[PDB]
């Protein structure tokens, strides 16, 4: 008989011994956030469909408008009618409600405050003194169970803990001056160093973002996207599950940081800022790095968003996991073949970056992310075809042979229906939601 | 569960029975806000705003290693953690309930929001609707509501009887730090205007505001069963922040479809009445809307809109007749707030709206138990048949947002059940 899927068993079977799994060499240096394709001047500008050169997201806007007027849900993809085209873009736009300028990357601005002191919730609760009272728990074992329970309340589908590896913290962040209002933010972005110093609390000066040397740990959350919507990549409904999950990321960071602060510790939110989420997720055991560059998880494949919170709270690091992703990516190459921009390499991993957008000195598949971003104005969305076609995104990959779990090798050989089809709360799927149930035994050992 | 809800559909028409005495209810009359109920003593005998006295009890319990009134925790650390989780849950909620209309998160226009400004070049909020068919719109908006975190969603025509006659709010330029000390009353009126608008004198809802969308936000069963202790407070608090995100997400979606949308959370009007008229559940002895999926262990929020929609049918699965003989909430209520008598049209005090047939409860007695216990009680929700220690909760089953995979299939949705 078919053995019922056991996600906790799978993670236990593939757990590794302690140690960062990312292989590095001597040319590794911390990476300035401005180098990402979203922000770097060499990649930031893209043509629109009339050949006008604009910030990439404005060119993409032009294409969304064109598609709605032409009754399309994506590039050369006709919608049922204009109203359906409109509805997909309204859903996408609404999804971003709790996210600043596509990713919340500015540290200690807007939702990403490094201290709780000025938040309305902190002010309302001030008479209890939870953020001023010294911790009543210092045991990392109990703290890990408490904070993971809170993380699940706060919307994480996956949660893991690692020691903080500063290699993946950006050398300089992209941010805005503290006196700049929102409406000018996109015109006034600057860089600011992230430094580690002997100070009691995270603090920002005119010159630096200062993380305490006591900031020992990073908590990484996975925020699951919706399978049916992502499978419409590169069309509008894939954009909408992406967007909603960014607002879920923001809520998660704020909720969890407040919990940690009210336990007597400090906490730094990040969403897409501060450091490289994929590396932290790999070191925290959520999954493995992949050819496409994302963290592939046993539960969701790469079809999951990541955020993270940095803290001095004592915690028990999780073990990394190796369920064979590297070996499957070595022979699969479906994302590379299906990529509309040919951004993903079909070659071997190297330590040598393809361009300014890659951090050299770590063994990975090196992809051309200027090519990827170039397809976003062309398609009017955030693509996601590589996530959509990856066999690990399928809900159906795990089989049990009577002794142990294994990956089914056979897996590697329209939008109207989405709007009319299955949905559940937050786009989660009840046919798989059991996979993320959690008891103390799987939160801390 | 889609089977059950169709089986128990009523014919159209509001199931709340009213008489000629009914009048719209001023929000200040709630026990949370009214001057006769607002001040309560703490355990030292000092009279304070009720929530400040409740704070004093939370501090006393943490110092004493307790998770609730005369409920010892495993240790002080566990006591601290439950209150830290509770406090954190409220992060996206202003002053317990987001009730001030058109302030903070509850803006009646999207024009100033950061998301609207970022998306302004696309012009979704200025473009006329491309869809006016109420059938397609009902399908679209319910799909969006599920993306936005509703576990249940229903649509009703807007019954103005349940809209507060006057809201509790603050002047628009008052900073948060002074909000609690500068609350005022402000009329909510309906006029022939194009868009929801606020003047110095009035909150103005357009006469075109035809519909209300009601969302159910499920609480966690294991945590609510710890009522009146701290983990029941935590699931309450997290769901309030889920309510706020739902309102903003859904209002933005409706605006980007070419319509207007008014968020509300605990403000603007009476959620239980809207939820009953929208078919989420039935009114009960304790006063809550009892749902088939969650019983009363579910929070409510609602959004008002001129978007054309198909109203859902009210549901009757026997709650009134069961509450007639049950009385379990009334017997377990630590404050004797819930009546054991029959339903009437006459409120027991200023806190009830007279003129509608309901079980009349003494809500000042309920609120009085909150500073005593240091929480939001919830014992009535916990003991209700329709709903079915703290160390075991922290060490036990949890899942994303506190939802339960053993029951999550009950809220799966296809177009057939959306419209
Ligand atoms: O990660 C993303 C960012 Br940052 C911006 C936009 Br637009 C889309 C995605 Br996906
Ligand atoms: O509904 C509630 C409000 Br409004 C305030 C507090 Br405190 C607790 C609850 Br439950
Ligand atoms: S599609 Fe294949 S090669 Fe690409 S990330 Fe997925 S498994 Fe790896
Ligand atoms: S998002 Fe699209 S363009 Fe970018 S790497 Fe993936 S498949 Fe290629
Ligand atoms: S919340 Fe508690 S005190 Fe209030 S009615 Fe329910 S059982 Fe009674
Ligand atoms: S406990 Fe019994 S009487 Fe009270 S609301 Fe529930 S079913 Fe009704």
């Amino acid at each position: 008989a078919e053995k019922e899927k056991n996600a906790a068993e799978i993670r236990q079977q593939f757990a590794m011994t302690a140690g960062s799994p990312i292989i590095v060499n001597d040319k590794l240096e911390r990476y300035a956030e401005v180098r990402t394709a979203f922000t770097h001047p060499t990649s930031f500008f893209k043509p629109n469909y009339k050949g006008e050169v604009k910030p990439w997201f404005l060119s993409a806007y032009d294409e969304k408008v064109r598609q709605i007027e032409n009754g399309e849900n994506g590039p050369k993809m006709k919608a049922k009618n204009v109203g359906e085209a409109r509805a997909g873009r309204a859903l996408e736009a609404a999804g971003w409600t709790l996210d600043i300028n596509y990713g919340n990357i500015y540290p200690n601005r807007f939702f990403m405050l490094w201290s709780g002191e000025t938040m309305t919730n902190t002010q309302l609760w001030a008479p209890v003194g939870l953020d001023r009272r010294p911790p009543d728990t210092t045991d990392p074992v109990e703290l890990t169970n408490y904070v993971k329970f809170a993380a699940r309340m706060a919307g994480a589908d996956l949660v893991g803990v690692a020691r903080l590896n500063r290699n993946w913290v950006y050398s300089e962040a992209v941010t805005i001056p503290a006196d700049v209002p929102y409406e000018q933010s996109l015109h006034k972005e600057i860089e600011k160093p992230i430094v580690f110093k002997d100070v009691p609390l995270p603090i920002e000066t005119d010159d630096e973002l200062i993380i305490p040397n006591t900031c020992e740990n990073v908590i990484v959350a996975g925020i699951a996207m919706n399978r049916e919507m992502m499978q419409t990549a590169p069309n509008s409904m894939a954009c909408a599950t992406t967007a909603f999950c960014y607002s879920r990321m923001c809520m998660f960071d704020m909720w969890l940081c407040q919990f940690i602060r009210y336990m007597g510790y400090y906490a730094i939110p990040s969403c897409n800022g501060v450091g490289q989420s994929v590396a932290f997720a790999v070191e925290a055991g959520l999954g493995q790095a992949s050819r496409m560059g994302a963290c592939i998880t046993p539960e969701f494949g790469p079809n999951v968003r990541l955020t993270k919170v940095f803290t001095n709270m004592p915690l028990v690091p999780d073990k990394p996991i190796d369920f064979g992703v590297t070996e499957f990516c070595e022979t699969c190459k479906k994302c590379a073949r299906e990529c509309p921009s040919k951004a993903i390499t079909e070659g071997p991993r190297t330590f040598e970056g393809r361009s300014i957008h890659n951090q050299s000195g770590k063994l990975q598949w090196q992809n051309d992310y200027n090519k990827c971003l170039g397809y976003w104005p062309e398609s009017g969305g955030y693509c996601g075809v590589c996530v959509a076609v990856c066999p690990f995104t399928k809900g159906n990959i795990w089989i049990h042979d009577g002794v142990e779990w294994l990956i089914d090798n056979t897996r590697f050989l329209n939008i109207t229906e989405v709007w009319d089809g299955k949905i559940n709360t937050y786009g989660l799927d009840a046919d798989h939601f059991r996979d993320t149930v959690s008891f103390r035994k799987d939160r801390v050992k």
